[PDB]
């Protein structure tokens, strides 16, 4: 049945759905079981316009028949759904991370409920805007590395660090990280792994080497230039396959503007060193990142400014 109550509940049910009627755990008052039951289209229903595309399934914005709560769901099958993505954000203490409103199994199908962000994603926004300006770029980053620290600390890779995996709030103030369907465990190194974007993708991860918590620094340095460019790491200079290249290759430090600021630039050098020992873990990044952002002078400009045009 599906009752009401805490995370460790829900994560451990998690792995018994992971290792294989209506079961599951609903973490906060908004979304309410009737006679211990949650189901599609009788207690809660689906809107008609959908979200996005997340890893392992399509998102949609979804409503609670008694309460009238909405909430973003997530439908993964069975077959392809993983523990991770609900121990990667059940009962979290940080807002960097787009909270888990509960998980919910019905039949062949997992529906993960979390919180809506109105904002649109990071990826959606550098599309519109073309891209954005140091400042907002800095500032996007340095709460992307709050989040990432936070997972870190708590043994948690995310696995696919981009724009399209950050979601912003209404007036683009608060940014967090979503979609978890990549996350890996760490031990006191990484386990099994699924492979993310491939132009964020680190050099320890195409050569089949062992990995850890600096992979998601070197994509958050990706993202960075992403946002800065207009366009993803490589694709300007390279067509893919880009495994081998990313390989033996520089990284992709040719691809900083000019304009940035010393901070900035020395700050995308050390996120983006090849070998992780060399490179500053989400943490240091973090502050890094806050030092430059307080050199450029801050998060002035404005929220949805003029379109800035991409590198070509
Ligand atoms: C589209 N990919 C994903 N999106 C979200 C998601 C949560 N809350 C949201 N609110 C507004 N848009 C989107 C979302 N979660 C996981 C995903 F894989």
């Amino acid at each position: 049945s599906v009752s009401s109550g805490q995370a460790h509940s829900l994560t451990s049910l998690a792995k018994t759905w992971a290792a294989r009627d209506n079961e599951g755990v609903l973490l906060t008052e908004k979304l309410k079981p009737v006679d211990a039951e949650y189901r599609e289209e009788v207690h809660w229903a689906t809107h008609q316009l959908r979200l996005g595309r997340g890893s392992f399934g399509e998102v949609h914005r979804m409503e609670d028949k008694q309460t009238g709560f909405q909430c973003a769901v997530k439908k993964v099958s069975l077959e392809v759904f993983r523990a991770e993505e609900l121990m990667a954000c059940a009962g979290l203490t940080s807002p960097r991370i787009v909270p888990l409103y509960g998980a919910v199994r019905e039949g062949p199908a997992v529906n993960i409920f979390m919180e809506l962000l109105e904002g649109g994603s990071l990826g959606q926004l550098v599309k519109e805007q073309g891209c954005l300006p140091e400042d907002r770029a800095l500032y996007y980053l340095g709460q992307a590395l709050e989040g990432l620290e936070y997972l870190h600390s708590r043994r948690i890779l995310h696995g696919d660090v981009k724009a399209d995996n950050v979601l912003l709030s209404s007036d683009g103030s608060h940014a967090a990280l979503c979609d978890f369907g990549h996350a890996v465990c760490l031990q006191p190194l990484t386990g099994d792994y699924i492979p993310g974007t491939e132009t964020h993708m680190a050099p320890e991860v195409v050569l089949g080497r062992s990995c850890d918590a600096k992979v998601d620094v070197w994509s958050s340095c990706c993202m960075m230039l992403h946002m800065l460019n207009g366009c993803h790491p490589w694709t300007q200079f390279f067509r893919g396959p880009l495994c081998l290249k990313i390989a033996s290759e520089p990284p992709p430090v040719r691809e900083i503007p000019p304009s940035c600021a010393p901070l900035t630039a020395q700050a995308i050098q050390e996120g983006l060193r090849k070998e992780p020992i060399h490179r500053v873990s989400a943490a240091e990044l973090g502050g890094k990142v806050n030092r430059a952002l307080q050199q450029v002078g801050g998060l002035k400009s404005p929220w949805r400014g003029e379109y800035k045009e991409p590198r070509h």
